[PDB]
């Protein structure tokens, strides 16, 4: 069946540390009362300005741009376009600030946590044939989709003529370290994998020194933020259910539609579909907190996702084989 | 001059990442204005409360108490006794508070940086045994000397009769994260090296996620604090010389005296002496900044010692080697 009992344990081992960090952050902010809200904001700003950009640079620079499969990229782009279209259509009939929910909808719908909790799960269920397609997904995710998400965040922030707002958002984006990180990362990937240049050991050691606890500190900030809320389900039960349906019932459905449209055939099809039902991630939450765009919804989604990501992933895996 | 030129590159490569993190912190605090003073204090608090204790626990757990060299421990204790007596005597006849000055002196004089700026250097200049000796010294440091320094910090904070103040310092020490970290690390090292109780990966992964970036974060905090002051050499002129002649002319000299007192022989007599003539670690800084005890003096020493680490250590190597 593939469930075994020595793989769903690998999943739990990969997931538990992210929970230990969140619990430590929450206890520190709530019961121990170490960090004031300003200090928590400073920690989150450090995560968003240094850890995340450096991790994105590493991810982009450690993958060959000339080996990425065009079909996978087309499928990912089509999924993102479809989710944008459906969210825009929904926000017209039902619901002021409409762009804010689009960013939130995209954050919790088409940005799975493929980096950490998507690697062991999928690598075990299908082997190494799924441990080289989830890096093509993660690199594309970081570069293209975090650049676009940051542009949308800046545009929304500037909103509160028309070319003035776009110009202001673009000007604030070029100063954003994430853009520089992604651009330098892709340039270095091209150079390394075409001309063979190797990064000097000093620079690699410096980057690995300053951006090694990025995931742990991100979880710490995410746990700090839930110390400032009244309940674990900050948004509410009704909104939490929608947050789950937007991540495990809509994202996977749009990914299946995109894969069918692109006609994915080999394990690419199943890995592409089953990686869209993965946990939500924390980078979207980090951005939401930094720009203060419905952080409660994102962070509430992250927890319950990471809880229920195993049963849903196994259900999708059983469905696919059928 | 006989030292192989590759050693110089090893030292420079081991030292560059720390300077890079320091420069990034300084720029973010002073030139980019990313962090307010409260946010910098929060980052330093996070480093001191979650990164340093976990790193110390790791260091203690990955050492075997039953292979420790008694002569090395006696030499290390005798250095700190000699330094304590000499510092008290000099502060007695000549010269706030004496206890605070004693703490600063014992933080700038008998607490070098061995973990990072000692292994690649003293192991690439002497051999492989030096790595084990430095590991033992670092374990002694993080186990007993950091705890004693924290107790002294708490005593100074309380002072700023005797039994009541000592009791208050003890009460404030038992809850300190470092105390619990070291007291659990020693017990776990005993259990793991006497019974084979390997630490489950679910816990090692959590500890690493929350402690890998501890060193980079400490350097970043040092850079932020240095940005807080006006000039790079904040302490002045007679506090940047009487702070380095106690770390490179007294810290090593009293180790040389203690080595003859204990009669260290072979490589030990040299590794144990040249490890004392190394730059200051950032943990004593972190502590001083947390407790606000003349942090400028420690920061200046840390900044100016990493530059002369190679000249001074080389001079000691070519002097003792005779
Ligand atoms: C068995 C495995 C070990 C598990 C830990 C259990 C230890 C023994 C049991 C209890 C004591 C432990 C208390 C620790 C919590 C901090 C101190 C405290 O106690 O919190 C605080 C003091 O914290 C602090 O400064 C900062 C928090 C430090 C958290 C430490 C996180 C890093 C931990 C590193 C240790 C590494 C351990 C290795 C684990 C792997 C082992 C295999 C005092 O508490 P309070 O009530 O007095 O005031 C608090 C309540 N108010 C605010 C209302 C007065
Ligand atoms: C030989 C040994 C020594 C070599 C050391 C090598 C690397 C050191 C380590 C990391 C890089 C140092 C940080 C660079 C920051 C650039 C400025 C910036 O990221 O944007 C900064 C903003 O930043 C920040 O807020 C965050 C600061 C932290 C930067 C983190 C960057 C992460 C990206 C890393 C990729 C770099 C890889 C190294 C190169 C490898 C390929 C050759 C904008 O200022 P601006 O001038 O770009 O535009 C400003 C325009 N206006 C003047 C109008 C304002
Ligand atoms: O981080 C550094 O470079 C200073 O070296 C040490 C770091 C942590 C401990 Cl517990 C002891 C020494």
């Amino acid at each position: 069946m593939g469930i075994s009992w020595l793989d769903i344990y690998h999943v739990v081992s990969a997931t538990v540390p992210l929970y230990v960090s969140m619990t430590l952050g929450f206890l520190s902010a709530r019961h121990l009362k170490l960090f004031s809200p300003e200090q928590c904001a400073g920690i989150n700003k450090f995560v968003a300005k240094f850890s995340i950009p450096l991790l994105s640079f590493q991810i982009i620079s450690e993958n060959n741009p000339f080996k990425m499969s065009p079909k996978l990229i087309l499928s990912d782009i089509l999924q993102k376009f479809l989710v944008v279209v459906v969210l825009a259509m929904v926000l017209r009939f039902w619901h002021g600030g409409k762009l804010g929910w689009v960013i939130t909808g995209l954050s919790i719908s088409v940005l799975p946590n493929t980096l950490i909790l998507g690697m062991p799960i999928l690598s075990a269920i299908y082997g190494d044939e799924a441990a080289s397609i989830l890096e093509q997904i993660v690199v594309l995710q970081s570069l293209i989709w975090y650049t676009i998400l940051l542009f949308l965040f800046e545009l929304n922030a500037a909103r509160a003529g028309t070319m003035k707002i776009l110009l202001k958002a673009w000007r604030k984006l070029i100063i954003n370290p994430n853009t520089y990180a992604t651009l330098i990362g892709i340039i270095w990937a091209t150079l390394h994998f075409r001309l063979g240049w190797n990064l000097p050991e000093m620079i690699d050691k410096s980057i690995h020194l300053l951006s090694d606890g990025g995931l742990g500190m991100a979880m710490f900030s995410l746990g700090l933020f839930m110390a400032s809320q009244s309940s674990i389900i900050a948004c509410g039960t009704k909104m939490a259910i929608i947050t789950m349906l937007l991540k495990f019932v809509l994202g996977p459905a749009l990914m299946i539609a995109s894969a069918y449209c692109i006609r994915l055939k080999s394990t690419l099809f199943k890995v592409a579909i089953l990686q869209a039902a993965l946990p939500q991630g924390v980078v979207p939450f980090v951005f939401a907190k930094e720009y203060n765009l419905h952080p409660e919804i994102i962070s509430t989604g992250v927890i319950f996702g990471m809880l229920i990501a195993l049963p849903t992933t196994l259900a999708y895996y059983f469905l696919l084989d059928l």
